[PDB]
């Protein structure tokens, strides 16, 4: 029996290193990683890999890792998949701490985009979590924190946080978690995951899939949000993705909305995320 070295990338940064057989299929690497991780709310998360563009792909837990990473090297990131819209109803704290490391790197990666304030605030509750109450012995006029908040770092940003954890003074690492994700939770990009694509008319959109629904971002007033319930169907030909509308009450017909994607690649990739998605609503 032939064995195949993986490393995989934790949320905090760190590497773990395990073997699997080299037919392996990818849930048996992820229920490793989940057990490293003391993991048992497994069904929102999920293992990715960087192909030779450096694009993102989601390890199918079903199919052979060999078939997936095909020509690259055995490297896997370990992330969300599916952001659960309500995380104080997930039932284990391990499961909403995961869940704040993602955020962390979807906020300092601009992935999620957050206000000032927002930023600082949800800081504070990461350093609540991390170091417990505020201590000036550590602090000073003059400091800036170990921890990533933004994807630009100020000295006013991190005054704030300092300003709004002395606040949090008791609050325990649970405690400070489920504050950073009741608030991380309403910002408008949370758990967006953001596709570029050209309308019928050749004009450069995204396309957002998450938990509600589908979002094609045209311009600031241009937006369409269309619900699950609204989504008949969805195809991909060649670099083509396709999506079905519902009739509105009273009309006869669906209407099909055309998307242009970069490549054949990029289309299934598209229509895979919207799928996985579309059966996550259909649980909820
Ligand atoms: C597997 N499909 C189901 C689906 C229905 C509605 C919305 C979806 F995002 C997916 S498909 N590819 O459309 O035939």
């Amino acid at each position: 029996p032939k064995s195949m070295q993986c490393k995989v990338i934790l949320l905090d940064g760190s590497e773990y290193t395990c073997d699997v057989e080299k037919r392996s299929r990818g849930q048996v690497l992820f229920d490793k990683v989940c057990e490293h991780l003391n993991l048992l709310e497994k069904d929102y998360f999920g293992l990715t890999y960087r192909d030779a563009e450096n694009q993102k792909n989601w390890l199918d837990p079903a199919k052979e890792i060999k078939k997936q990473v095909r020509s690259g090297a055995w490297h896997f990131s370990f992330n969300v998949k599916f952001y659960p819209p309500d995380p104080a109803q997930l039932s284990e704290d391990i499961t909403r701490y995961y869940l704040c490391l993602q955020l962390r790197d979807d906020i300092v990666s601009g992935r999620l985009p957050c206000s000032f304030v927002t930023l600082a605030l949800l800081g504070s509750y990461t350093v609540q979590s991390e170091l417990g109450d505020y201590d000036p012995d550590e602090c000073g006029s003059d400091y800036i924190s170990e921890f990533r908040f933004a994807p630009n770092h100020t000295k006013e940003l991190e005054d704030k946080v300092i300003e709004l954890h002395k606040s949090h003074r008791g609050m325990t690492p649970a405690e400070a978690e489920m504050h950073f994700l009741e608030n991380a939770k309403k910002l408008s990009m949370y758990g967006v995951d953001l596709h570029h694509a050209k309308d019928s008319e050749g004009v450069e959109i995204m396309l957002g899939v998450c938990a509600s629904g589908l979002l094609i971002y045209r311009d600031r007033l241009r937006i369409n949000r269309f619900a699950w319930p609204k989504v008949l169907k969805i195809s991909y030909k060649r670099n083509n993705f396709y999506i079905k509308i519902r009739p509105g009450e009273f009309e006869q017909f669906e209407s099909t909305i055309g998307f242009k994607l970069p490549n054949h690649r990029a289309a299934k990739r598209l229509w895979k995320v919207c799928v996985e998605h579309h059966t996550f609503f259909r649980l909820l």
